[PDB]
């Protein structure tokens, strides 16, 4: 008998995670990693946060069992998540209109939402910004949903093309899903203003879209509450919406897989009925979620002393990134760059489109050992005072 | 505009995991939970293993980052898994014919296999035993695969109906998947003898089946090496197979979601090509796996001192369950049962497949506060010297 595996074609490498493999194998001591969206401190390391180490020590000494969690995970984790998203005292919470499942990362929350939609509703299409995180299309396609693109970025002016966005979204039908990044758009770092969020919200209710927010960077633009203003404007108007959030980055808990999928419906009866099918889709995927990382998050957010430490550590990360953006722009001019790079200062989060071509990005890797994503996305949080000069010298050399 | 969630039909509660909610709600003193397949010690608790606590302390002291794992997880965890399944010195390992991905539990391993098969192969059908773990059908159906049932249990003699198993797999075609439980069949506790495994291995290769082993209880039947004899008989004859394994039960790590999906192909070039598509399926689901639980397992298995402690803790679990099986049968007799329950002594693993009707299971719950699965599956590892007498008085009353 001829093998079931014999004719499988090899998959292409992941445009983000495959870069990490290349970078690890590179033997040059001066190599610089500006690819995957992981925070680095001023020393070039990705430490465990102190708030997280303290919570892990508490868990080690007080955990008495590893018995399965419920399908939807730790109850306090879900309550804390809804407060962060919608704010204490939200009507969504007091009206009992939201349900939250703890999930393995924000990616797991996206896939659970996608599986839930494909198997229990009439949804067929998901609209995603052009550009967006490369894995969005793969997640939704693998659940059986079609992915469509709406305009977003003006590469000439390095801004949000708001007229193009609205014009292209006038093709999205009632009952389509439209995906928004909550803040720190990946990869452009360009977010709507509050006014623009409010225009999109009113339009959304008018056209009958089902909003789906990918919220992986709460706290990295302006602040925890400020970064949720856009979501909270949608939540004020809509009967229905979905939020896939991640604690990977704002808690530095990447590899423990901590995220949440939050369902909102018009009333308590409908959301409980829908959440019953969300739980069924989870059960047929990974059964129930991993406890360690989510237990850490719930411990930190439940304890005023740990939460105050964590909030300061998040502010420090946010502010260090802002300092590197300015240093990056200033150092490019000193190293001989002709172009104006000041638009970098206007972008939020870890990421920015550098304006570099695929050929230039390739040269940076092969000739200078500087690793960026082929789209020209660079991770500013991977820049340090010590690697800024060689990094900038390399960019000027390929311009 | 009509809501997207209005037309949703509620899902029923899980036949196993829903029991926890029903049991927690029950206010009657002395209620007994014989439902979900977790181990309990002599005091009715599910403690963290000492070997696990020691490993967690080492990780707390030595972890310096939570940076993402690769898509397939901790390399050392994969190597230790293959040695455990196939044996040190296995030709499958020496010839590099196996690749392993760390997954979120055994369930996650089954789902990754299902998504991989549906996307990349001509597999259309999966054969599972009647009875089986109820979530098998849900996992494979979630990828759009047809699930058929083969005969397995002789409810009259409380044995394996080997003639009917053979006859009922007659219509399983080349390229169909046939799912086998590695040991401690869930729910029956009846496993093939070595002679029966060898017969099935030869038949499988003559008919061209793709075997898939679900290995959730290695070490709970007779021992770690002994429980793998059937898989190793298959592995000696087959070019291709898949193993989904779990460390939830034999390490007591249920809620940290520690499992593995192992792919075996004819040669290194083929398995690497197929594995690249399995990694693609993981990336579009939960991206990469949770570190904490798998790090514990890898630490324990790669340290001779910790591994010896763990192997003794697993022996202690196995022996307590065997003692309770015998006490259960003796006490049923003491309490006046006229039905012969001696077949329970011949079953393996955490459970006894008692033959009680759905009607009798509902009556135990509602009238005596004793909780079993509606198939009549009872968790022997939930029995203690303190609850055995009332448990048996209740069963005798509904007979
Ligand atoms: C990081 C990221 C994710 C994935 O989050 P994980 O928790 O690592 O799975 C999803 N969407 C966006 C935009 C991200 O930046
Ligand atoms: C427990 C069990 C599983 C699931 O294991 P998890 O690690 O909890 O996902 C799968 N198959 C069988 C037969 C089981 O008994």
């Amino acid at each position: 008998h001829v093998g079931t595996f014999e004719n499988i074609t090899a998959a292409p490498a992941d445009p983000i995670l495959g870069l990490a493999d290349l970078f690890r194998a590179d033997e040059r001591p001066g190599k610089i990693n500006l690819g995957i969206g992981v925070y680095k401190d001023e020393t070039g390391k990705t430490p465990v946060l102190t708030s997280v180490k303290k919570a892990e020590q508490y868990l080690l000494e007080n955990e008495t069992t590893k018995n399965y969690l419920g399908i939807d995970g730790i109850p306090e984790f879900g309550r804390c998540t809804q407060e962060l998203l919608f704010g204490k005292g939200s009507a969504l919470i007091n009206d009992k209109r939201a349900r939250t499942a703890q999930t393995p990362g924000g990616t797991g929350a996206l896939r659970v939402a996608a599986d839930f939609l494909a198997k229990n509703t009439s949804v067929k299409r998901v609209w995603v910004s052009n550009p967006s995180w490369p894995n969005h299309k793969s997640v939704f396609n693998s659940a059986g949903l079609e992915v469509r693109e709406y305009a977003y970025y003006d590469a000439e002016n390095h801004t949000l093309d708001f007229d193009a966005l609205i014009n292209s979204l006038n093709e999205a039908q009632a009952g389509d899903v439209v995906l928004f990044h909550g803040c720190c758009h990946n990869p452009t770092g360009i977010d709507p203003t509050l006014e623009q969020w409010q225009t999109l919200a009113q339009l959304s209710v008018e056209k009958g879209w089902l909003p789906l927010f990918d919220f992986a960077y709460q706290g990295f633009a302006r602040g925890l509450e400020e970064d949720a203003e856009g979501l909270r404007a949608f939540a004020a108007m809509h009967k229905e919406l979905i939020v896939a959030s991640s604690y990977s980055k704002n808690f530095g808990l990447y590899n423990e897989r901590v995220g949440a999928c939050t369902l909102v419906a018009a009333d308590s009866e409908t959301v409980d009925r829908a959440f019953s099918q969300m739980k069924a889709a989870i059960r047929a995927n990974y059964s129930n979620p991993p406890a360690h990382g989510a237990s850490v998050v719930a411990t930190i957010l439940s304890n005023d002393a740990l939460r105050a430490i964590w909030e300061q550590e998040l502010t420090d990360m946010r502010q260090r990134i802002q300092r590197m953006r300015q240093l990056f722009v200033n150092t490019l001019q000193e190293k001989g760059a002709n172009r104006d790079f000041s638009f970098i200062i206007k972008q939020n989060g870890m990421f920015s489109f550098s304006g570099l071509t695929k050929e230039q990005v390739l040269r940076l890797r092969e000739e200078f050992g500087v690793y960026a994503v082929a789209s020209g996305r660079v991770n500013v949080a991977g820049m340090t005072p010590d690697n800024m000069a060689p990094l900038c010298e390399a960019i000027v050399a390929v311009l």
